[PDB]
């Protein structure tokens, strides 16, 4: 494993604490064996997410204290705009106060404009991966969200360039079965998140447009982590190995009409969201519209003028090339070290979290019983870091059965905030789940002291077995 | 009239400038005599809204800089929580990005509620007054919103103490013709800001939620200026003489069940919102599942964890007797510099607020050529005060004819910020709008040059008459 | 009395609250009825003085937050350097941490160069009037300070254009009678602060310059207030009419050959102070040496990094005329409050603090019984508002005969920070001076509990007589 | 060599950069191959001091946000106050701007204290080692600056646990060789700065004030590196291997009358000083007296009230376990790297830095062409690491000779700010001196362009030889 030094240096810094091993046992059954329901203050190295965890520079706090706080015409709103056509070529912006704002203010109405060309009578979106949310939205509003992402993305240990490609094959065929009038919108996400952070390369973002815009369908870019897409593109794809991130990005974005953004992510940010429409004044009408009893008057967007201006300098960071080698160099040293130790993760890794398979650390708990909370929960009480499962736990009942849906993998996700942690403190996390492996085999699974109805997996409180 | 001096001093301070006469005509130009449209460098004095444009404390800046941005379990997500506790008695939070936020939180949950007994067959809102954004949530939610205020409030310039309060024989009266099982809740919006900034008082209050409890009718609080609400009952109502302002506020909420919160008025923010419930959890656990797809997690709920650290600071300096006493008698001052020079304006002046009636200074000019925008537009182009209009234009068009929906009064908002501008900057505003007395009668009406077909008052662009 | 507008807005507050009258009653016996004993939390509005008490744009919080604090070559350091050439055309640097501190740095390298080539065996400096600081340290080096401001200074009452000017006749007879050979340095004290802030004109600055090169004598600026000077320049000189402030700066210091500065005053800090030298690079690089051992390194000189970034930044505001016309426009004001209601005070008012004589208020009280001092107590007593005495008490004993040295006048001082307080704050001090008016009469003096033999105005404690 | 995880994570970054390799060539050039002439732009990671560049928590910017700019009776004085007594159980603080500010106020008083009590006639400080600022005022006031440091320290790479120790023999000799009455002071610097940052055992402090005791001589700690001192205490005294570092902090002032510190160093800061007194209350009068004239008012003492804040929140991080086991360790592992590869170290490393032999690496190059220098430059050009020289370049001239002062040692100081590099920066700087290792033969030594006749290391301009 080899470790990527800072290409920056610590001008502020906040307290952890681990606390002592009684201490950790005491919060976890407190919190009911779900990290989900711990305190911060329970807990050293927070792995839940990258979302709005990140690490601001002295350059966004000062474009926060001097950001305009005008209900219209905010000058930063301005700004962002500006930003938004010189790194994107894009025409219009709607910012909203995170990603799944944006969603909200850009695909109803994506809806409703197909619509009223008398189509998308029987409407469904298709993408690599709709996230969470994102496919969330896409079902408030009555429509099929379909997710073909390549079958490399499903051998988890297998090496791949591009484990976020669509799968072109599919997506013809899907278009031929539901009819062009009904796509309301292809969403192409980038890095694919549930892949795992993987990327989608530029010649399938190029596919996948031509074929859209030959259809008449309308694309849009989920753009959340776009910069560590960006970075992998060029790492890997020989075209541009001699080409700037701003360059590869000025390209991924030919091969798309708008984008949603969570600027939670990869500009850098604690809170934010954006969209950005290429050219079509018509849907741009229309957001705005919608923009306003949703989240904001349109300059504004249910965001304060100071984290627009964040924005605007949280994009430009994003992009820095010495930055996402480090940053994405960070999380492939953890990922390595635990490889290296007979930890089996999925490979390569992503640009913000490591995966670790945990049905192959506790083969003995079956998949009902959570095995990835367990190796979470094990591990938060071996060294107070928190991690969150991909599993069973999350998936869910199936509603129609009311029994536990069969999981593909049963993943424990560690997820890196940009910019927070060291590679010090990437050892610890690495040390204290190797540390586990003569415990692995007498860990036990995990049963429901209480279930909600939807969404257990955040508020869900569970019992060990046995 | 009274100026009130500060019981603060200033700690950092931000330019403005007037631009230039030439620069106001281009820019008013430019943004199509829309002032909605103009950006904040072609503003002196912007009056657009209270909201979000508050100026912070010190102690509201530490706050944030020590914010926990923690995922699952901010620090500041349990301070949060025992601060709603303290003021209002009430036992469940969720955050909200902004008012709007909250009401789309909560508004859809109340709806489910109701209608999970076979309910709400025919549902209503009733309300003293909807403000904008809560008449239409409750709108795009199937229901109609039912404006209730008392008549005191439509006779502009005569004295009363309870301008805000419910029209209790209206309630009874929309109680029967509805029925108790088609009211989804009861919105006592305090101060009631269409009425402008009009208070309710404590016993209009106490009998409302009285009646409804008699019906088993839930009660929300719209609390976005719930502090000046409270200052105007300490300071009118005899048995709360030698109340504390948070004496008052605790018996305020002893009649509501719940509240919504736009925490950029009161709580002194640039951003973010509140949903608090008193007490049943059914309701908090369905306004829980509607918060993630919307917001975000419940504890941030689309705000970052140092917008919920300066709102649990902001949250009680709001509530602070000799901060409101100032406030309020600067809103009462400007408006008394006007009222007299014969200015007719609403009397006694609300909260945040000053409303001139524009109908008696351009009697030449008819609704449907927007006087009370004539008058805006005038007041900007004289000196670079931006204001907002609450008459013809902001009503619109009616559904049916596709014509003028006629409007009662044709208010010029002149709306403050709050601990931003100074009694001198009160003066420039009461002088600029004192010196057209002699140009009133050469304005001219305005026509459209472009008109949305929905909330056209953000984005028309208007056109002067001859 | 005209108020005159903020050209800014307020973006933050800090609370100041006025203690009880039987707070104030405790907290000043406490304090020995010496208000320099005062915490500050017991004062409400503070008047002590106008160093390091003004109010920062964002754009200077901006500037610290990027601030680089590197401990040699701070890339602010350079633009302090920049700045410097900019607005004085001065070509060296030294930064200090305060004005006294650029002396230190500067007066004992000044007399050390005139002790090197023959003598200046009976050493003096020369200003028009030398501030405590900057006397106390020629007092320190071994030479006299000798202050020859005109005599219009003197007459208290009657207008003039500059009472800050150099007597001529006095200043070419003080260099007859020493010889140009003892006479170390002229200092320039712009505004003049200790004739209450009163303006030196173009053509007193450049006269002496001229005489003072035909001796080779070196001209040193103090220039803590040098904007307020230039504005008073560009506001009574006629050649000036239609300048720049910085127009105004740049000739000013054509009548220099170094300054110091208190960064404290008119660049509106907190802390900083600065040494500029003309093109003498020996002066600057004897005066680097004492920077070292009594500062530090000269490329901050006892200067954190984002000090001097916001020394950079405040150096250009406080240039701005927009900004000097309600700075200065606002003292005038406090002393047309008080001049109006019969309140004597040196008129008129110079750039920063009304002056009032209290020999007047209180005749009833002698000299050595501190009748300045007694209006100060009663002034904080009625209204929780802290000046400071210029008479007597500060005055001290003659050291030979160890009893009260005479006082020409006793002055309450009302020192006003920059962009801090309010006109309504300026009506607040001046209504509770003038309605003392009734109680100046039975007022009684002070007298010694304990009294230091030297500074006693500091640390001093007083006893009500009767 | 051990990594030693933060107790902490990144909450603010700043952007750093490594030049190209022409960048610093040009750079070092423009400089006169004198890296104390860089300016920061050309410097990648900054090892010049561990002298206000530390990295300050998001809990001391929040302290500066609130600070009490008051001139007098600020808040943030009583609570430095207060820690002060706390931490050292000394009654009376004198804010100082940095630490030479403090020896400025304190050193000149105690001399005319000793001297008004009929003795200091020859009078003389003696110190386990005075620093480089602290020798100056020794000696700008006429006395002598002795250093006795044990006789341990000049075994450079011979381990030791108490390097800073006073030789006992030397103290007791040197008080009756100067007599008692000529020693001004002893001052004891914790950690000993000049024999590397290497602790002085408690056994040692409470000797040396015994010592002192029996003589009435008045004893300084010089603190600027006291908690590091107090870790070492812990670390390697058994008796105190219990106690926590507050303790080990509160034992040691047991045996000072009165404190000096740089703030600057241990408590985090980048600006700030302070002089305590144990309870002398006639010294800490005369210090106010001083304190005056040369620093500021004796209640900000040249601090802004912002600093004086992050003071009281720094000085208690600072005493934080975890975080100095980190700090010391990270030195540590520096210093084990370049010790595993050969490269000469002095042993253990101390507090703040680590300490490289350049005469063992670059044998061929005489002292008097400064071996260390261009090793130090090497380096730069290498890397972008910029070090500072310990060694012929600093130790000057002898003024009885003129010519090259003969060095003991040719060191280069890797000086480690706290809480600003990672390990992996550590790494960065090991590898680049390590790779020197084939091209330290080929190294030239360096001759004057530029030689200013004191404090030359500052401001030489320097020229490899051939
Ligand atoms: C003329 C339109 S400007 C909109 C800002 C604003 N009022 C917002 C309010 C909201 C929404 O809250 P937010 O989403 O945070 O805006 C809820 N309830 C009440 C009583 C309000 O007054 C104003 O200026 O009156
Ligand atoms: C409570 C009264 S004492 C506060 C000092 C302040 N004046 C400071 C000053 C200095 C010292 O500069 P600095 O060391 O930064 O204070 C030098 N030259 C001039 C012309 C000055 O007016 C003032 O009068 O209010
Ligand atoms: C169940 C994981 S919750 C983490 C949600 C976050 N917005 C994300 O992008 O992953
Ligand atoms: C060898 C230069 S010493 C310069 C002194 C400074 N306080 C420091 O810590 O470096
Ligand atoms: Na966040
Ligand atoms: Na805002
Ligand atoms: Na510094
Ligand atoms: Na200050």
């Amino acid at each position: 494993a080899k470790r990527i030094v800072e290409p920056f240096r610590i001008k502020m810094v906040e307290k952890i604490r681990v606390p002592s091993r009684e201490e950790r046992e005491a919060a976890l059954k407190e919190a009911g064996y779900n990290p989900f329901l711990l305190p911060s203050s329970a807990v050293y190295i927070d792995l839940l997410t990258d979302s709005g965890t990140n690490a601001m520079s002295d350059h966004q706090w000062a474009a926060m204290i001097t950001g305009d706080e005008a209900y219209a015409g905010s000058r930063n709103y301005y700004d962002l705009k500006d930003k938004a056509k010189e790194l994107f070529n894009y025409d219009y912006i709607i910012p909203a106060h995170q990603g799944r704002g944006a969603e909200n203010i850009l695909f109803p109405v994506l809806l409703k404009y197909k619509q009223k060309e008398g189509k998308a009578k029987n409407p469904v979106f298709i993408s690599n991966f709709h996230f969470d949310t994102t496919a969330a939205h896409v079902e408030l509003n009555g429509c099929k969200a379909i997710n073909i992402v390549t079958e490399k993305a499903f051998d988890s240990e297998t090496y791949d360039d591009w484990k976020g490609d669509f799968d072109i094959k599919k997506l013809k065929e899907n278009i031929a079965q539901h009819g062009a009038d009904n796509i309301v919108a292809i969403v192409s996400t980038v890095t694919c998140n549930s892949a795992g952070g993987q990327p989608v390369s530029m010649s399938n973002l190029k596919e996948v447009y031509e074929i859209a815009k030959q259809h008449g369908i309308f694309v849009v870019m989920d753009s959340a982590r776009f910069c560590e897409n960006a970075y992998f593109i060029k790492a890997r794809d020989p075209k541009y190995k001699n080409a700037t991130i701003k360059e590869v990005i000025f390209d991924m974005y030919k091969y798309a009409d708008a984008l949603t953004m969570s600027a939670k992510k990869d500009p850098l940010l604690n809170i934010g969201g954006l969209v950005a429409i290429r050219d079509n004044e018509e849907i741009f009408t229309l957001a705005r519209q919608r923009c306003v009893p949703m989240e904001g008057f349109v300059t504004y967007g249910g965001l304060a003028g100071r984290d627009m201006a964040a924005m605007v300098q949280g994009l430009e960071e994003g992009t820095e090339e010495e930055y996402l080698h480090y940053r994405i160099g960070q999380v492939k040293y953890l990922g390595d070290r635990l490889r290296e130790a007979g930890i089996p993760i999925q490979y390569p890794t992503g640009g913000h979290a490591v995966f670790v398979d945990c049905k192959k650390l506790v083969p003995q708990i079956p998949g009902d019983q959570f095995p990835a909370q367990a190796v979470i929960n094990a591990l938060y009480l071996e060294s107070g870091v928190r991690a969150v499962e991909i599993g069973s736990f999350l998936l869910g009942r199936d509603p129609a059965t009311g029994e536990q849906k069969h999981a593909d993998m049963e993943f424990m996700r560690l997820t890196i905030a940009r910019r927070v942690y060291t590679n010090d403190h990437m050892d610890y996390i690495a040390d204290a789940l190797i540390g586990l492996k003569e415990k692995f085999a007498t860990l036990k699974g995990l049963e429901f002291e209480y279930e909600p109805p939807v969404l257990r997996h955040f508020t869900a409180r569970l019992k060990p077995i046995e």
